[PDB]
């Protein structure tokens, strides 16, 4: 002992090296000076009142990671009164957790004992466990069997062999709860423990931590549930593993399923931009690298690799872990080893074998240009998951520019539910209409049932990433009864242009006239449109009933017609151009820009606009835009240049079902893109625009003429 | 030549050392950088067609910072490249100009010729003129000739002698106007030229430089306008000074009314919080401290005083003067100087003798995350005067947090009306409602007659800065007809909370029953209020007919009675609670809970919500609130602590015009805050709160019992 998240031969080498490293001893100091803050305070353990944010609930946390941290620093520094405060901190909770029932402040959730549900109990036990091990070999016999008997074997059946439910669950819980029991079971030699959380309470491996690394991760290191719960549960993932490895590097955890582990944290890197994740499904959009899961986790995968270009993430982070393999790190840092991280164009498989759609990310630029365009063509990710097949974001010039709501939910806020998911998280932020995706009749994507949307996913139709252009392209055939849709979003370098453009395509096709909206969630304030708003006679009604529509006021309509349309706004420095048509036989075509905050007596949800096509009574559509970035506004030297788009017009023209769409720009130069949905790359294809012949051989084409 | 902005002295010593110190040398490197790309372009001078912000303006922009820029590095680096550039754009401007009548893309404004009003004509000559004399070296008498009676002198003329409704004009017009003058007439050697900007058209002192130092400037050297108008103002004002004090010394302009122009600087300072200025009157938002007016002012004031405080604010800056002034700030920077600006509590008196209402910042605790409040009891400020009286801001954490508007206008966005002051501006941004103040009837202060309100200034009643606490109180006698207002506001240091609060007590008396209404602005997520809003039934109607309020939405009204409420938000890592009672003999009080947007075809209003207080038929009432920062939301390691408020109650009562106010706090203590309105420092005072006697001497007093 320790022998589980650091090791004994880890400690040595903190305390022969952590001063050497200014990184590493900038860290440990500010963690140092903050706990004997803390300790000031005195052994403070309350019995479990408030829900998640409150007084106990944060009081519980900031003791776990007291615990850990003391023994962590007993361990380095060997100063005997971080052992007195962590074992006295134990010996409290011995006393108080065999009295204790079901929390009384529980939810809808298994309820915790020491928290209102058991998700917390688990992190608890993860944290609190290291400190244990950290100082179990300084204890007194009698206190060991105190600590083992009173809280940590009482707490490891609870969330255990007491709770088959979250246990065999394949999901985070069941992640949190596997590492929270097997860590125990290291820590406390209980080979059984051990056992149950590597193959499941019943030991075949129906469930349990094996199971759950076959079945969560695709064989990208994708994590279904999206990227936000994806570094949450890599946390137990990587920590565990860890264990395992400290404990029985025999079963070699760390090359499972071709390093699944090692591309598990890799992924998550990817699945940010600007140092935050993508806000899709369930998330938070505060949440970024430097969360406490990626920095022990890019710790671990470096001292493994050996990879350099994990450093510039490291110094990205501005935090360090303060392990064994934190050090290496900050060893590495300070020799100067430092390399820049390939952000790279990537196409992530979804499901266990990667089938089930999947998730692309199309980077472009660098710098302030560099974009990234999101294509969520992915299954539905379980509870979490939202109804927005073949939905998409684009960030650009470190900002979020298309957008994802994310969770209606305030971390942590007992006010809020008790930091709890909130009642407009399902009837707003999981529903169609809340997402830049079609919407048909006003209904969210499998009528909002999730037991449906977990039996189908979309199915990718091609990827390409090239130094000319990006593609994805995918197919949704079971979103609604008698209706298919199929998007292809292309990311191009027209050389003539500071900037990318997004080029989206997005074709329907229904066996009954039906209406179709397409939603455009946009950060920044508008400049002008080339179309004239109505009246809205000043008044704002809800904009419909039902399925997330009763949650937007309708700001203005204004009708559209076959000619191209263009909405301009300003975000920071840079303007961006929206240039949308709608190629239907229907003639009612009208854009609704409409605004959050209906149903809404909570204040629950932000303030945010949109801006909406709809098209009626249409059983086909073709869905076309550009999105440019342009221009430059300088409030603090007071300049303008760029402010206009250099898009002209989009036009667009279906032959056989093949599409071709022409981008007219400015300086008088045209943007050609071809799309004929066949993988076959050396067929020849011809679509005669009017005159007009274009001819491409393969899936897609891009031409700048 | 040069002798002006720059000496020939300045340019030995600037060629002789410039590659020495850092921050001179990373300036004009880039400065450097960026002409020589300008010049790739060639000589591009159009004829004017566009209004702000379009190709035109931003072009002859452009131009006139090329024409300085280029002088200036002939001069210092010696090629003839610089020299030809400089001189031909002037050869073509001296081509055109004469040609030239009224812009044809003029608005209300007075018209220039390069440009859409005569104000960037002026700006346009103010950096023109500094190109010219420094390249007067390099030039034969025939081009010389071709210049000055092509260009310099016909626009001198038509921005003097042709329009004496600007060249007489006591506003930041003139300021700009006189100086282009005033500089071209040191440079040509035309001492007609000097003296009718030194002395007004006709000499007698009436308008012209000297009187607008005397009147727009306070003793304290608070300009006006506001402090938007102060640092553009603070441009013309500066070098023009640098021009008189280079050419004739004897002048002392420097020392002029007790060093104003020194004031001035200090003051701009001032006037700002996390380095962004008060955004009072008209005013944009990203308006901040590296603004060139203040870049340039700073070295000029610093090559004065050797203050070497002013060299942090260079500093955070983030760029330099590239004059023998600024040289001599790059210096003192690399030779370790710098102090820490001395940011502190003031008051700053409105009108020529400081006698025509006040300023009033109130500064505490450290750091650049101190809380500040300003006190908006200033005279009218002109045409960009807002409605305003007895306003008040709130800034804590590096935010805005309970904010002013500023003005409807997108700078330089040609698509938003040539980058001038909306419609939106005069009907939303000046008016009443739009601010932290007290409306009557619905109806801005002087019924929104800017002549009316030209006329009166508020009465400052006391000022007081201690440890202990910091005090405002001002009287509003002539906002309305029958209506008399007193403000008295507050920031307290209570030792038992993490920060201080803001407590506000608005008395109101009125001849007749009227509506009162004190909105409060407010920038963060709403998390919940003590009271229950009425259902909205799924409509936002126009909260009024008039005077602003045309332009809110109602979202939510609120009942709410004798007892305190509360509303409590976040943003970002803090809390912020709002803890307001209101005394009156009406039981008509209701909250509502508004949002910008109505009457706004255009897109040109920010989305904004605001809590209004509302009293019906009422003639007397005292607003009562507290505004607390409190707790930690750490959205990273995810904790939260001190969410709730610790205020439990707030409670007010009236004895013979004297006032007392009890905050009751949740760990039993309470903050008793006494208001006499005498200014008699011994007389004492005596105040029945119910079964409680409170007692104090003076104009204020409070105790934390
Ligand atoms: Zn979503
Ligand atoms: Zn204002």
């Amino acid at each position: 002992h320790p022998n589980l998240i650091v090791t004994e031969q880890d400690v040595a080498n903190i305390a022969a090296s952590w001063e050497s490293y200014d990184a590493y001893a900038e860290q440990l100091n500010a963690d140092k000076t903050n706990l004997d803050a803390f300790m000031a305070e005195g052994v403070v353990v309350p019995m479990p009142k408030d829900a998640g944010g409150g007084y106990t609930h944060e009081q519980h946390k900031r003791n776990y990671k007291a615990i850990r941290n003391a023994g962590f620093l007993y361990q380095v520094t060997g100063d005997e009164k971080y052992l007195t405060f962590a074992k006295d901190l134990l010996l409290a909770y011995a006393k108080m957790y065999p009295s204790l029932g079901e929390h009384p402040n529980r939810k809808e959730q298994s309820p915790g004992r020491l928290f209102w549900q058991s998700l917390n109990e688990a992190v608890w036990l993860v944290y609190s466990i290291q400190g244990y091990d950290a100082i179990i070999d300084g204890l007194a016999a009698e206190e060991k069997q105190e600590i083992e008997s009173g809280v940590f074997l009482p707490m490891a059946k609870f969330l255990s062999v007491e709770s088959p439910e979250t246990f065999n669950k394949i999901h985070n819980h069941g992640t949190w709860a596997v590492a929270a029991v097997g860590m125990t079971g290291y820590v406390l030699g209980n080979d059984e423990l051990v056992e149950i959380s590597l193959m499941g309470l019943d030991k075949t491996g129906k469930a349990g931590f094996m199971k759950q690394l076959d079945k969560l991760f695709s064989p990208d290191g994708y994590y279904t549930e999206g990227p936000y719960y994806q570094r949450y549960a890599l946390m137990p993932f990587i920590w565990f593993a860890k264990a395992i490895e400290t404990n029985e590097p025999e079963r070699k955890i760390f090359e499972y399923r071709n390093n699944i582990l090692l591309k598990a944290v890799y992924t998550t890197i990817d699945l940010s931009y600007a140092g935050y994740f993508f806000p899709i499904n369930d998330a938070l959009k505060d949440k970024g690298i430097d969360t406490v899961e990626l920095v022990h986790a890019l710790a671990i995968v470096y001292s493994i690799t050996g990879d350099n270009t994990l450093l510039d993430i490291a110094q990205e982070q501005g935090r360090i872990s303060l392990t064994g393999d934190g050090l290496k790190v900050a060893k590495a840092v300070g020799e100067g080893l430092t390399q820049p991280y390939n952000y790279r164009s990537i196409l992530l498989g979804d499901g266990a074998d990667g089938d089930q759609g999947a998730l692309s990310i199309h980077r472009l630029g660098e710098g302030h240009n560099h974009m990234a365009l999101v294509a969520k063509n992915t299954s539905q990710g379980m509870g979490h998951g939202h109804f927005d097949k073949l939905n998409w974001l684009l960030y650009d010039n470190g900002n979020e520019i298309v957008t994802d709501y994310g969770a209606a939910r305030y971390l942590n806020v007992e006010a809020k539910y008790g930091g709890h998911y909130l009642a407009e998280n399902n009837t707003w932020a999981k529903q169609t209409i809340a997402h830049n995706t079609l919407v048909v009749n006003e209904q969210s994507h499998f009528y909002g049932d999730v037991t449906t949307a977990d039996l189908h996913h979309p199915e990718v139709l091609s990827f390409y990433s090239g130094e000319d252009y990006q593609l994805s392209s995918a197919k949704e055939a079971n979103a609604y009864d008698g209706v298919e849709f199929v998007r292809s979003m292309l990311l191009v370098n027209v050389p003539s242009l500071e900037h990318p453009i997004v080029v989206d395509v997005l074709n329907v096709s229904a066996d009954k006239a039906s209406t179709f909206d397409l939603p455009l969630y946009f950060n920044g304030q508008i400049i002008d449109f080339s179309f004239k708003v109505k009246d809205n006679k000043n008044v704002m009604k809800m904009l419909g009933k039902r399925n997330g529509y009763q949650h937007l006021w309708l700001r203005n309509t204004a009708p559209v017609g076959d000619a191209s349309e263009r909405a301009t706004w300003i975000l920071d420095d840079r303007f961006y151009s929206y240039a949308f048509v709608t190629s239907t036989p229907s003639k009612k075509q009208n854009v609704l820009i409409a605004e959050l905050g209906a149903n809404d007596p909570n204040y629950n949800l932000r303030q945010q606009q949109v801006l909406i096509r709809r098209v009626e009574k249409a059983k086909q559509a073709s869905f076309v835009s550009v999105l440019e970035p342009h221009g430059k506004y300088d409030g603090s030297l007071e300049t303008t240049s760029g402010a206009y788009s250099n898009v002209k017009s989009v036009k667009h023209v279906s032959e056989n079902g093949k599409d071709v769409v022409v981008v007219d720009l400015k300086d008088g130069s045209n943007v050609v893109v071809a799309l004929s949905y066949n993988a076959n790359s050396e067929q020849v294809h011809k679509v005669n625009a009017g005159e007009e012949a274009i001819e491409w051989k393969g899936f897609s084409s891009v031409v700048v003429r």
